[PDB]
């Protein structure tokens, strides 16, 4: 049950931190306008057909989004038109419902079109008639206002236009990854606010700040954006930002296991067991922490990332160490000792351990996997080049007298898995014929005992 | 033959979109000059030895490319039987050890040489280009473009701030720009690009030398976006000039062809019920069918799109006969895995008909007012307008079509495949477990 | 020596380059100050509360580093260096060692810190300061250049909100850029893994200047061997001290990395590719796998920031050393897996899959169905036309009749993630099914 830490530590898995488990929930919606063509009316003398190009270029990347969105709109007549939609995922359907929900306010924001069209500055605060405000973030506007405008004199009219064309095209080449043919499904709310901000030049800080515990959300990619309206004549979008909160899962924790090479039968092994185990309620399972934000106190995820675990690997973690698979160590880099509870767990065959206080070297038998070193043999431990003072071990009084039973060896390598598999299939097939040497030589040579009876 | 779509949909894999399959082919080559040191002729007043430094710094990252390229140029002693279009001969002994890809890139390099040499004659005019992008005449009426790094910054920041800023400031700002640009280009062009006799480099990646602005680079040259987002527009470095600090890039702008009777079928996955628990099917979500043959495809590397999967190469991959069999009827061969996340999807829509896990989620009929409840004997419900016109599904209301398949999808039971664990760590334990077991029962056969 | 290159080449793995094996060692520490709030007193006019905001914002991302660092400092009580095990409680070796290095950095950190008020008022982007000894120390300050060469000149023709917008925007952009590396994300700052590139995110990614002010550099850089450790955080002046670990790389002895160039091959009416590592590490008499993906591959060497060796199954070992019937093979279904390679100036080609011909002798080079691959050298063709590429050949230094002698092909296998589970469960099902007949 709920983890056999000591048994585990001998096989080279020492207790790491225990962590709180958190997931986003309870989203909270807020709307923003991002304008994708800058102002220019203040510096319109020496532009040329850069705009006529940029616009039709932008229209090419923008229109298919509009098109994709509108297929959910003309076809949600609360109720979504299943025949019209035809083939879709639940996720998408829900995004579509959120979209329809956004429409009501989208429509009200859209009434300020001509005022959006003529925004002077980078970030503008507008009045949506209610006393409910709405923000317009316009791309390259700052550059235009504070580079182009003041350098106008010392540049000329054929080289301001170059500087403009270049800015526009750079901005384009930057936004293209996120907003290209690439975002094929824009009826979603997965797009991270960071990724959306690409349209405002990656400055998601300002985007969040004008809307007004933050970083933890941000670095879990839990702050998401949904595109809810596209205006093709004014070249702006409305984004609904989903700013959630994060909730602690109840009697759920994520246990880290610190891996440490260990000795068996003249060679160093490392245990093949998850380094992060999720325990919620009485149930132990795998978790894909790679997708979360690990943190001193908590694993923070934008969704549940639990994953099933085989009963062997479950048994392994709760005592049966002869079920934890082990792999050969051949790199001078897999770690050779760890510290847990102020007590040291060390491969004193691989590395040389000594007692600074008592002067005598701490030497490890070949019969043992690992040493548990605490303040009842050394107070201070010299460990190569690092000197470390130890606590008393809260576990078994004679950890080092009692021997763990090591599990089976295995190869972890992609290429070695296939060879192992074909090797095995070979062996099982080879010995699946000897079992067919009994369909005759135990059936006919026993139904001959019906004739040698009758 | 066909995928057994109905049998599949019970095991929680519903028909998604069917897509065209496209791959790039027939490049149309076009050449461009990228100059990697800006002008500074209109600034040379406060420049310390930052140019003297920057140059020798750049030479360090540039020269080995040149060197690498020129080993193919000395080694292709070619035109075969002297003549231009007769062909090209690569020196095998000289080259020694190379890949087909590389050899071909070498041939393309030799092919680029002819025009490279003609472009190179404008060296002194490249050397003194004033502006960021310049159009030059290669004598023929055939034009050639020079894109020069940091030039714009220099022309529109520094020259304008020169009257208002000092010296050990004007030079700081320059040193900083140059070193930033350097630290940005270093990933793509460093010791990293060990094999420059290639045409893999994407034009985006190449444009790192022009500060990531691949837009302008493409636009000065001339289905564009679909090419671009499949990384099918590639660049090859064909000449390096170490005194003028410029490179010639051959850009390979291809076209994309529809593969014939080949389509990529999406399967939308849906959690399904069996023996008191939710399972998800372990079967590819994307299957490539070309001709009568079904095989895997690595779409992760392609560009997926309403109508088509667009790839810069063929990405087909073999498929085990079991997983083949599974997709064409034998659902007892489709492996399944336990579901333990409140996130794996619980229903899908295909053909206007709903496939739902009405054990996991709670389904009801808005029109008929009665809840749609699912037996524990069944994996999944197919709900079509012949039981509900409108379906309330938690919080989403949805109007349905008539299912074009079996009149009683729900009365007939599928046979669920074997359970399996998908996890990296779990595969090793499963394997060692099995070895142990087979060895253990390989002695009883010796009894 | 170790490997069986000829036997291997028939199964479609031809000798590629042999490379030197190098790892970083012998690091060489040098210190630097990164200031994360620009000067701005030269436009202290209409900034507004943006500084008051920016500062408290920054404090939020910065303080937890300080905090984390100081827990090692508070708990290394020494000179004998002794680390407090009870206080530390639960840590890795790596981290402990980082801690020792941190304590080692403290001595100089403390001396650098005396110049606090002079750090506070640095005018320019990069400054050289005197740490009293004649030992200099550098201050790189963020956004300073932008401020000095955009905003200060663009004061005169810009409104008071206009100036402050441009500032707020620069600051917040810089923030949104640094946040990935320095956020809640860097949960363990008592380490020296952070690459100097990643560190330079605080100076706006310009790791070039950072390295250049401190003074075979690229190979280090592109192996991510040049690392930074944060050794001090100042929360009132908003600067950090970084100890940069600039190592040197050493050749491993009698160790090389062998590349294998893969080439589709023919067997029993279909094209196969061999499932064998493309890079094999041989050090001493021992052959093993190596994870090159993490290193820097280079004409002469594989360059790694650590040893990346990995064990190899005795079957795959045996395979590379003769037993080709142990090298697993997989069916080819993509018009993209390569069809010929060149090694030693001799050609190894699938002349069933592609059509091979002799330009010199005019006659086409055709391959039996009994053979996997053709070895083509100048003793049959001097020049070879191979689709659209013409190539002149050397003499093969191996067996005089490579093409008469047949290799024994290994077992077929499926490589695919999804196909492994089915293979595994199939093998299970079958073993269970035939584990009952043994109970009969
Ligand atoms: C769905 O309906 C939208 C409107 O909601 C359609 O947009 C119209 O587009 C035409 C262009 O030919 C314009 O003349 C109209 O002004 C638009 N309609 C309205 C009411 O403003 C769109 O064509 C429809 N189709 C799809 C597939 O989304
Ligand atoms: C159940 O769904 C089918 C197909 O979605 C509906 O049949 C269509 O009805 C519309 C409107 O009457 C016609 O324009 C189509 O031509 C019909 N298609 C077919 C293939 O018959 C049907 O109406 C739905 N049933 C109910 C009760 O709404
Ligand atoms: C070991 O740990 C702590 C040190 O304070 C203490 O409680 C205990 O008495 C110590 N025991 C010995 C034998 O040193
Ligand atoms: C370290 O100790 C001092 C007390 O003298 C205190 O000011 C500081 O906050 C402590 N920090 C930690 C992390 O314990
Ligand atoms: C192959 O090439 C080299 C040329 O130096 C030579 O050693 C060898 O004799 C050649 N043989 C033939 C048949 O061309």
């Amino acid at each position: 049950g709920i983890l056999h830490y000591e048994k585990l530590s001998k096989i080279g898995l020492v207790k790491g931190i225990t962590r709180k488990y958190k997931i986003k929930s309870n989203p909270l919606t807020k709307d923003i306008v991002i304008k994708m063509k800058p102002n220019v009316s203040n510096v319109s003398k020496c532009t040329g057909t850069v705009m006529e190009n940029y616009k039709s270029r932008l229209t090419g990347i923008l229109s298919p989004i509009k098109g994709a969105i509108e297929l959910y709109n003309n076809n949600t007549h609360v109720v979504m038109a299943g025949i019209a939609i035809g083939i879709a995922t639940a996720a998408q359907i829900t995004a579509g419902v959120a979209l329809y929900e956004a429409m009501k306010n989208a429509d009200n924001i859209n009434k300020l079109k001509s005022s959006i069209e003529s925004t002077n500055e980078a970030v503008v605060k507008l009045q949506e008639t209610a006393e409910k405000t709405v923000y317009v973030l316009t791309a390259l506007q700052d550059y235009i206002n504070t580079n182009l405008v003041p350098s106008i004199d010392q540049i000329s009219c054929k080289q301001t236009e170059l500087a403009l064309d270049l800015a526009l095209s750079k901005y384009l080449s930057d936004l293209l990854f996120v907003f290209g043919p690439n975002l094929q499904d824009p009826v979603s709310n997965s797009m991270t606010i960071q990724a959306i901000s690409q349209a405002f030049g990656g400055n998601y800080e300002t985007l969040l700040r004008t809307l007004g515990d933050f970083d933890d959300l941000l670095e879990s990619d839990s702050i998401t954006g949904q595109i809810v309206y596209v205006d093709l004549s004014s070249y702006y979008i409305i984004v609904r930002v989903y700013f959630p909160i994060l909730t602690e899962i109840q009697q759920a924790y994520v246990q880290e296991l610190l891996p440490v090479s260990f000795n068996n039968d003249n060679s160093e092994w490392i245990s093949i067991v998850p380094n992060f185990v999720l325990i919620r309620n009485t149930l132990i399972s795998n978790i894909e922490v790679k997708y979360c934000l690990i943190t001193k106190k908590s694993v923070i995820c934008n969704q549940d990332y639990a994953t099933p675990m085989t009963a062997s690997v479950r048994e392994c973690l709760t005592g049966s160490t002869d079920k934890c698979p082990r792999e050969l160590v051949v790199s001078s880099h897999v770690p050779r000792f760890a510290l847990s509870g102020g007590v040291l767990f060390a491969n004193c065959i691989s590395v040389t351990c000594q007692c600074q206080t008592t002067g005598r070297a701490i030497s490890q038998s070949g019969e043992q996997t690992l040493l548990m070193i605490d303040n009842t043999t050394c107070t201070t431990v010299v460990l190569g080049n690092i000197i470390i003072s130890l606590g008393k071990y809260l576990g078994s009084i004679n950890y080092n007298s009692e021997s763990i039973a090591v599990g089976p060896p295995v190869y972890t390598d992609k290429v070695d898995i296939s060879s192992q598999i074909s090797s095995m299939n070979q062996s099982l097939q080879q010995s699946k014929d000897y079992i067919k040497e009994a369909q005759k030589i135990l059936d006919n040579v026993e139904d001959k005992i019906e004739e040698i009876l009758s």
